[PDB]
């Protein structure tokens, strides 16, 4: 549902932070 | 690349809109 979608977005956000580090 | 990451996010968003509908 919607919170599983938000959790996916947070995993992606974390990955991007690491990419950009 | 950044914009390719944003376009991916946009596809993910369009698919969640449909699911939530
Ligand atoms: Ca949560
Ligand atoms: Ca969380
Ligand atoms: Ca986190
Ligand atoms: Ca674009």
């Amino acid at each position: 549902g919607e919170e599983e979608y938000q959790e996916m977005l947070e995993n992606l956000r974390e990955a991007e932070v690491k990419k950009n580090a």
